[PDB]
């Protein structure tokens, strides 16, 4: 399968910017969603979860056809609650028809995690809308119950390595766990919609209690009142993964580069680009626009 990311007719750095800017005032007006914790959150999981879907083994899945617009997808238990983040986007798709799905979904990640003051993530149009057969059936998408070996060898398939899984893994210090989408309960930190490296702190710092939540599974709690997922914890419980947690605990800035690069490998994933495609565009935030 060979995934060839074509621009957009005529479209240049400038027409990506207005709809960046787009997605970000939308994010400073609609800031009552999910008690006040606004729409970024459940924004960078569903760019997480279009790209989730790609196997490395015949280029299948991944962000490039924008086929989470299908019901298949759209219906898929592990996207449940998701449906949030599409509603959000589909106002500015309205405004701005030129721009493809995959595009769309991957850009409003990028824009949530700098508008949360994240590091600024890199980005490359490109991406075309396939045909509804071309959407990977259910299943690809990760379980929360598992441990540490069951991590390492779910992320080969995107292959990611050891320190991109754990830099990947800090944005589950944004938003919550909702018990009515995914059967766990509860945030995992103070600062939930500030990008920051406290998810790596607070694995480290808090008394962890193994407990039995309300959907009847079993969750990490702390006296503070934060949540661990079992797959979160297994990075304190696994020994090369347990290192590169207090590497990023002690050092923000690298945290900060190691997600950037990750993530925008994640939303790339699958996608050839050509050599005469344009240089990945740095978006401006609203605040260094003044805006
Ligand atoms: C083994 C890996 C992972 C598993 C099993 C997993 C699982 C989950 C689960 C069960 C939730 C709760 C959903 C809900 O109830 O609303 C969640 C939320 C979230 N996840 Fe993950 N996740 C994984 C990796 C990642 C990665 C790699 C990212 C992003 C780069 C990510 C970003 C998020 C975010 C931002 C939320 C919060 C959503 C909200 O507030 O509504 N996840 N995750």
């Amino acid at each position: 399968l060979v995934h060839v990311a074509s621009v957009e007719k005529g479209r240049s750095y400038e027409d990506f910017q207005k709809v960046y800017n787009a997605i970000a005032l939308k994010l400073r007006e609609d800031d009552e969603y999910d008690n006040y914790i606004g729409y970024g959150p459940v924004l960078v999981r569903l760019a997480w979860h279009i790209s989730g879907t790609w196997d490395k083994h015949d280029n299948t899945g991944g962000s490039y056809g924008g086929t989470y617009r299908f019901k298949k997808e759209f219906n898929d238990p592990s996207n449940a609650g998701l449906q949030n983040g599409f509603k959000f986007l589909e106002p500015i798709h309205k405004e701005f028809p030129w721009i493809s799905s995959g595009d769309l979904f991957s850009l409003g990640g990028v824009t949530a995690v700098q508008e949360m003051q994240g590091p600024k993530i890199p980005w490359r149009c490109g991406r075309v809308d396939t045909p509804e057969d071309t959407t990977p059936d259910n299943g690809r998408l990760p379980d929360a119950d598992k441990d540490a070996g069951y991590v390492r060898t779910f992320f080969q398939r995107l292959n990611m390595n050891d320190r991109e899984v754990v830099a990947l893994m800090g944005a589950h210090a944004l938003g919550k766990t909702h018990l009515k989408n995914s059967g766990y309960e509860g945030p995992g930190g103070a600062a939930n919609n500030v990008f920051t490296n406290e998810f790596y702190l607070n694995l480290l710092n808090e008394d962890w209690k193994l407990e039995k939540n309300d959907a009847n599974n079993e969750q990490w709690d702390s006296k503070s009142g934060y949540m661990m997922l079992p797959t979160d914890y297994s990075l304190i419980q696994d020994p090369k993964y347990l290192s590169i947690v207090k590497e990023y605990a002690n050092d923000q800035d690298k945290f900060f580069k190691d997600f950037s690069k990750a993530f925008e490998k994640l939303l790339e994933n699958g996608i050839t680009f050509p050599k005469d495609a344009p240089s990945p565009f740095i978006f401006k935030t609203l605040e260094e626009q003044g805006l």
